[PDB]
């Protein structure tokens, strides 16, 4: 895979945000996890949704570089969102939220599955400490 590098405009919530790419703004979601719902009334504000956006938030929002990774396979989901791997200042955001039990491992569609195992012993951990999620 290939790091590229990337402006943060705004954070939404914890796995989807707004960044500018190749000098155009686009929404990503973070592939192969999911963070608690706080915006679709179907599932309402999830347990632990707003603890995910702000540690989320804090993250890209205070570092100094922000890089998008892409999979093998397609790059964008049905919506139009940019799917990547998202690295703030050399640190996966996806790993960092499964580690602290704030998302869950999900959404796993070969071939963007590079990482699939990585983040899997994150989660492990993260329930093994029976963090927030896993608490
Ligand atoms: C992470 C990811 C999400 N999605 C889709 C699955 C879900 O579609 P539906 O909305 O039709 O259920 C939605 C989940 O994302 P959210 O957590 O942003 O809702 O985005 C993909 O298509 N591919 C992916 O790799
Ligand atoms: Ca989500």
């Amino acid at each position: 895979l290939h790091k590229e590098p990337a402006t943060l405009i705004k954070a939404i919530d914890g796995d989807t945000c707004k960044l500018m790419y190749k000098g155009q703004p686009m929404t990503f979601r973070l592939l192969l996890v999911d963070t608690p719902e706080t915006k679709h009334p179907k599932k309402g504000v999830e347990k632990y949704g707003p603890e995910a956006s702000a540690f989320t938030k804090k993250m890209v929002e205070n570092a100094k570089k922000i890089e998008v990774e892409f999979d093998k396979g397609q790059r964008t989901d049905k919506y139009g969102r940019g799917l990547a791997y998202i690295y703030a200042d050399g640190k996966m955001v996806n790993e960092a939220l499964v580690r602290q039990g704030l998302a869950k491992v999900a959404y796993v569609y070969k071939p963007n599955n590079t990482h699939e195992q990585h983040l899997r012993k994150s989660e492990a951990q993260a329930k093994k400490e029976k963090l927030n999620i896993w608490s």
